[PDB]
């Protein structure tokens, strides 16, 4: 998947959702639908839905 950075801490609420701390290395698969991407962790161990204005790619 594509290079990315979490910017902000993200508290899911949900079972499809994954939790991010600031400052994670993470990888986006693909986007899920408005305002929704599916990622995945630094390891690749686990995936879910991220908010879409909570990361940013990698230069």
């Amino acid at each position: 998947g594509q290079r990315a950075v979490a910017l902000y801490d993200f508290e899911p609420e949900n079972d499809n959702e994954l939790r991010l701390a600031e400052g994670d290395i993470v990888f986006i698969s693909y986007k899920h639908g408005q305002g929704w991407l599916v990622a995945e962790n630094e390891s690749g161990s686990k995936t879910g839905l991220v908010p879409e204005e909570f990361v940013s790619y990698i230069q």
